[PDB]
C-alpha cells in the first residue's frame, strides 16, 4: 500500500527543545512534501558563557512517498 | 518490603513537552495512587501545516503498590 | 592532539526541562573549565500533588583537558 | 488532551507470525477499548520435532484512555 | 492460541536482589493468576550509612491471559 | 572503493509482513538504482475491528552509489 | 542445575521469514541435541530483479546441555 | 597475538544468582579449555507457587583459544 | 535546584554480587560526600579453578553535589 | 536556527578502516554541500583467502541545510 | 537455502584495530570453512606505560554450513 | 576486595583510530595512576576539504582504585 520515508535531520535553537525541533520541520516543509510525523532521537547542545548556548534535537521526520 | 508497579503511558499536547507530560500524570492521578516517579522513554509527534501538530511523550508512571 | 572528558550530572528543577539543564550546567561552570557540549541521557522527575514535582534531567557535560 | 496507555502481551500460535500477533490482538479486544496501534518488540519461539513448535511474538498495544 | 502479559514491577528488599526479586513476585500473586516467568530489567538502589539501604529490582513479570 | 548509501522506509500493507516489505522495495525501485539489500529495523501497525489493519515495518535499503 | 547453551544461526529461505526460521532449525537438528528455544535478533534479505531474493533471519537457537 | 573465543550459556539454579552462574561455568569446564572471563548478558526465571521457581542467568564466557 | 554526580565505579569480590557491589560503596564513602543511589551497569567476572574466580559488578554511584 | 541532515553511507576499502571512512567521505563531497561531522555505526566486513577482504564501515554523515 | 553460523571471537594485537582483527580471522580459517563475513562488536584493550598494550576487537564470524 | 573506577574521556586526532586513543591514554597517565583498560563507546569525528579533518573516539578508561 503507502510508502513512508524517513529522513534525519538536526534542528537547533538557542531558545529551547520545542523551538529546535520546529526549526528542523520549518526547513523540512521547504522540500519534502506529506510530512506526517517526527521522532526525537537524541538531545544534545554546547555550551557559552550563560550556560546552554543552543539547543541541538535530533530527530527522524515521516513523510508519505507519491506513488 | 515495598514493591512499585509501572504502567507506561502516552502523554499528548498541541503546546509543548512539558505539558504533554502533566496530561499524562493528570490522567493517570484518577486512577492510580501514591505516583512516586515518571520516566520519558519517547519524545515524538505529529506534524501539521504550522510544524509540530501534537507531542506525544511515551513515558513510564511509577507507583507504589498497597499491601 | 587535543583532549575531552566527560563527566555525568543530573540537573534539577521544578519549573521545566531547559531549566533542569541550565542548573547542572551552572553548577559545572563552577568547578570545571572549557565546557563544550553536553547531552542528554534521561530525562525523568518526581510526581506531586500538582503532577510534576522536580524534572530530573541526567546529562553527559564534555569540557576540553589541559594537556 | 488525549492521554494512551501502552500494556505489553506476548502472542503465540503455531501457525506463523502474523497469527500470533492476531492471537494477541483478538484476546487484547476482550478487555480493553479503543485499541490503536502495536510495536512488535521480540519474536520468539519453541522448537519441537518439526522445527518450530510455538511462534511467540512480543508486542506493546497502545489505547486511548477514556477521560 | 494462547496470550500472555507483562507487568513491570519494582522489587525492594534490604537483604539482597534474590530478597528482592521474591518481594515482587510475592506481591504479584497476591493480584495475579496464572504467574509464569520474570525479566530482571534493572538493578538499583538507595545507599545509606552502613552501604546498600535497599536494593531495588526492576523487573517484568509474564502471566497466562485466560479465556475472557 | 565502492561506496554505499542507506535509506529509511515504512513499507505497509493489510496482508502480511512479506508483503509490506515488498511494498517498500516495489517503490524503492522506481527511484533507486543499484539496489542491494534490506534490513528491517521495526515491526509496528495499526488496529482495526478484525485485528490488524496495516502492517507497517520499518527498514533499511541498500544501494551502491554510482562514481 | 541445568545449563544450556546459545548457537547464533542465519536461516536463509526465498520463500519468507517463516521458511528461512524453519531452514536454519532444521539444519540445527542435524548437529545438535535437545533444541529448547530460538530468539530473533535480526531480519535482513538481498534485493532481486522481483523485489525481495533471499530474506535472511539470524536467530538464536538454545539448546540443553549434558551435565 | 592471543586469540579468545566466547560462547554464550544459560545457567540454571533454584538457589540463586551466583548458583546459576557457578552451574554454566561447571558445565563449561568439562568441554572447554583456558577459561578466563564472563560477562552476564540476562537475568531471568520461571516462577512457581513458592515465588521463584528458577534463576536462569545469561551469559557469554570467554577462553583462550589454542594454536 | 539540586544537582547530582554520578560515578563509575567496578566493585569487585569473590563472594558474589552483593558483596561486590557493598565493596564499591564502602570505598566510594571514603572520598564521597551525600551519597544517594547507585545503578547496577554490568555485570562480569574471573574463572578460576573453582569457577568464578571474582565477582566483577560495574555501576554509576549517584551523589549530591554542594553549592561551594 | 540552523538546520542538518544526517545520510547513512557505507564506506569500503581493501586497506583499513580510515580508508573506508575517507572513501565514503570522499564521495560524499561529490553531491552534498556543507559535509560537518560523521558517526561510526557499525564496522564489519567480507573474507577473503588473505583474511580481510574489504572493511566496510557504516556511518552517517552530517551537513548544514541551506536557505531554501 | 543455505544456513550460516556466526562465532564470536576476540582478536588481540599490540599493533592496531586492523591486526587485531586480521589476527582473529587468521586463527578462524584454521578450523572453520567457508568463512564469509565479519562484525565488529567491541574494541577494548590493556593500558602499559606506552599507553595501549594490546588492542582486543571482538567480532562475529559468520560462515556457510554444509548440510553434511 | 578491589574496586576500579571508569572516566569517560574522548581522544582527537587528525592522523587515525589508534592515533585518538593513545591521545586520551597519554592525558589520563598525567592524572590518573594505575590505568588498566579502556572500553571504545563511540567513534566519531569531523570533516574538513580533505575529507576526515579530526578523529574522534570516545573511550572509558579503568584504573584501580588506592586505599
Ligand atoms: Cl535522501
Ligand atoms: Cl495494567
Ligand atoms: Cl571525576
Ligand atoms: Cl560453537
Ligand atoms: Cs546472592
Ligand atoms: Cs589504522
Ligand atoms: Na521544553
Ligand atoms: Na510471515
Amino acid at each position: 500500500g503507502k510508502v513512508y520515508k524517513k529522513v534525519e535531520l538536526v534542528g537547533t535553537s538557542e531558545e529551547g527543545l520545542e523551538a529546535a525541533i520546529q526549526a528542523a520541520l520549518a526547513r523540512a516543509r521547504k522540500t519534502l512534501r506529506h510530512l506526517d510525523w517526527f521522532e526525537v532521537k537524541e538531545i544534545r547542545g554546547t555550551i557559552g558563557e550563560a550556560g546552554v548556548k543552543e539547543y541541538q534535537v535530533v530527530l527522524e521526520v515521516g513523510f508519505r512517498l507519491e506513488e
